[PDB]
């Protein structure tokens, strides 16, 4: 009876293939050592965190938009259009926990993803696409990330 | 099928009560923003991390001893003596390519606690005192702790 922990640094703009895969029952948390909710204007995304499947599809895209004051979730296929957007308003509100740092956890629930920011569940995203996560990525628009330039992802796998 | 993330700030010498007790299937991770592998000696423990009950049984005690150069895993009842110690030899070899921070993960697997330093499992530990983890502490000697002044503890609960 053995689960695993895996630890990745992700620079803004970079992707990472996962040493182990995230499937149902598993957890991935993105840790940022800074929080800039006065950061300015994304075009449109201040920061996006992404779970990507084997072929470069987005199972989950989490995008913080200060100037639109929303957090935007979505999925898509590789080279195909962005699917049905979901939104949660007030960005700065979901972060009242820690100043100067934050964490974003994605609980893979099989049919959904629970997304928790620090201690607060911000969406129970019903999946638009099924599949194993093999890749995580972090983007920003330069000069306006709400998060550090490096984000530490930790994965807890072997859970099921 | 909804999970909880709880975050806790533990200073050396302190104890914290979990708003969501840890049980079979659950996870604690302790995050040190420091790694001082030349801080010793301890008395004997440079650093200790503890998973307790409401009745205050040490369900899992993890002590780091630089001088004896060992990680001790033990448990004890409230106001009683320690049980059968388990010892892992060679402290810095448990932190291979750690750098200037560390994390320690405990999995509650029911029969055994699975302890992982960063990405390396260090022990599968046959429970000597059973049940759910209801509390956490961080103990250090003098200023000889191998971790940072404050450790951040993240619990993942409601997993199975
Ligand atoms: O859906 C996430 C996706 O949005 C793109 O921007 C959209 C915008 O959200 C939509 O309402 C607008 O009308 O058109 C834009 C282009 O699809 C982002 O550019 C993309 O990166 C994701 O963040
Ligand atoms: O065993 C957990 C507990 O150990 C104590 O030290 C032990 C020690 O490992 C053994 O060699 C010793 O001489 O008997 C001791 C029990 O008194 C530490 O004092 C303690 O803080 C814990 O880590």
């Amino acid at each position: 009876t053995t689960s695993a922990v895996n630890i990745y640094n992700i620079s803004a703009g970079a992707s990472v293939d996962l040493a182990a895969p995230v499937t149902t029952g598993d957890i991935v948390t993105f840790f940022s050592s800074a929080l800039n909710l006065s950061a300015g204007a994304g075009s449109p995304n201040n920061t996006a965190l992404n779970l990507l499947s084997e072929n470069g599809a987005y199972l989950l895209h989490i995008a913080f938009r200060l100037q639109e004051n929303v957090i935007v979730f979505n999925s898509r296929q590789p080279n195909a259009p962005w699917l049905v957007e979901q939104r949660v308003s007030n960005v700065a509100n979901q972060f009242i926990g820690s100043g100067g740092k934050a964490m974003v956890t994605v609980f893979d629930h099989g049919d959904k993803y629970q997304v928790v920011i620090n201690e607060k569940t911000v969406i129970q995203y019903t999946k638009q696409i099924s599949g194993t996560t093999s890749s995580l990525s972090y983007n920003s628009t330069e000069g306006t990330s709400i998060f550090s330039t490096v984000v530490e992802a930790v994965t807890y796998t072997g859970l099921a």
